[PDB]
């Protein structure tokens, strides 16, 4: 069970915290990854996801992409949590570094109503270069179901606390 969060709204939780620490500890059923079409886990919170479990998220991965193909901007995929999770909820948010349609995020953001709890981070945020209070206010406008944030930057968690309408 998720400790130490604040409480947002009816459903909407969030902490400083680094989301594999996090993911370690409270084992969630759904830890969700910042993933993109390719779920090439290079960087940010997959390259850090993926390296806590030894690599093999991205064995599992790329065996999915080779029967699958590429997920779609928006979209996900459920997957192995590894030593993490139950399971891992791969999340395509818009990629602003790409030229990606920041509209899209809503839609990535729907992904997590098909799971009753979610560990996740703030989508499109950090290497993907959306404006993270607007993630957070597309969260709590989109996920229904509970979702607990895991907020990497201290700086970053203290003005979206601040910001939070
Ligand atoms: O804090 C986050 O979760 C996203 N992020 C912002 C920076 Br700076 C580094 N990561």
């Amino acid at each position: 069970s998720f400790s130490g969060y604040l409480k947002l709204t009816d459903n909407v939780y969030i902490k400083n915290a680094d989301i594999v620490e996090e993911a370690k500890k409270v084992k969630p059923t759904v830890v969700v990854n910042a993933a993109n079409v390719y779920l090439k886990h290079g960087g940010g919170v997959a390259g850090a996801l993926n390296k806590a479990t030894n690599n093999a998220m991205q064995v599992e991965s790329d065996d999915y992409i080779a029967t699958n193909g590429p997920l779609k901007v928006g979209g996900s995929c459920v997957l192995s949590g590894h030593n993490l999770a139950k399971h891992c909820l791969h999340v395509v948010g818009p990629n602003v570094n790409k030229g990606e349609d920041i509209q899209l995020l809503k839609s990535a953001y729907e992904n997590f109503n098909q799971h009753e709890v979610l560990l996740a981070p703030l989508l499109s945020a950090g290497i993907f270069g959306a404006d993270p209070i607007h993630s957070l206010r597309v969260c709590v406008d989109t996920v229904r179901t509970n979702v607990y944030l895991a907020v990497f930057d201290k700086n970053l968690y203290d003005k979206l606390v601040s910001s939070f309408l």
